[PDB]
RNA sequence: GUGAAAUACCACCCUGGCGCGGCUGGGGGCCUAACCCUCGGAUGGGGGGACAGCGCUUGGCGGGCAGUUUGACUGGGGCGG
């Protein structure tokens, strides 16, 4: 890689599990990008994609504005916006969409579901965050 | 742009691979000091050796033994029915 996140990886730690509100505020400072940062935080899920009965879909737009689908490998992705929103508001938006997921969580789906959510951007790292606290 | 999927820095995952480490399971070899055998001698020497033996536990083979079962009707009983 470059020195983009080799300047930035000694301040942000993947090893020791973290929670949202303390690890939420660093998402715009962790991206050294030149342009237009669109943050994406994600976790994979414990449902077997090999059966379509357990899949999940929809379109639910976020309150704040532009600026959910599971794959066949069983992870989850979604855009939360554009550069736009600041660092301290996302404790409000970092628990926002994350509670729209579990709405359509399947019943015959087996296992702990939000597994490892790593707060990231298009431009950014692996850092542990709790889905809840 | 004629394949529908886009060839960026990223993370989050699939599949096989190596790499380190964490809990590890399995194999091999050598060693002696437990344990076993032995030695005119021994707090020692030689041999076998963590096997074997012995305890607890697992499943198996098991008339060598043990306890028993092996029906009634019936022109006697069995055989047949
Ligand atoms: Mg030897
Ligand atoms: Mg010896
Ligand atoms: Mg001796
Ligand atoms: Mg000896
Ligand atoms: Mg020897
Ligand atoms: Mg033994
Ligand atoms: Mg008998
Ligand atoms: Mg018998
Ligand atoms: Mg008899
Ligand atoms: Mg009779
Ligand atoms: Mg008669
Ligand atoms: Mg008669
Ligand atoms: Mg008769
Ligand atoms: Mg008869």
């Amino acid at each position: 890689h470059g020195k983009r996140y080799r300047a930035l990886l000694e301040k942000v730690d993947p090893n020791k599990i973290y929670t949202i509100d303390e690890a939420a505020h660093l998402v715009k400072e962790l991206a050294t990008a030149k342009f237009d940062e669109t943050v994406e935080v994600h976790a994979k899920l414990g449902i077997d994609p090999r059966r379509s009965d357990q899949n999940v879909r929809g379109t639910v737009s976020l309150p704040h504005g532009l600026g959910f689908r599971n794959d066949k490998t069983g992870a989850i992705h979604a855009p939360v916006g554009k550069a736009s929103f600041p660092p301290e508001k996302l404790a409000d938006n970092i628990r926002a969409f994350i509670r729209a997921l579990e709405a359509h969580k399947p019943e015959g789906a087996k296992g702990t579901f939000l597994r490892s959510v790593y707060v990231t951007t298009t431009m950014g790292p692996s850092v542990r965050i709790n889905p809840h606290s």
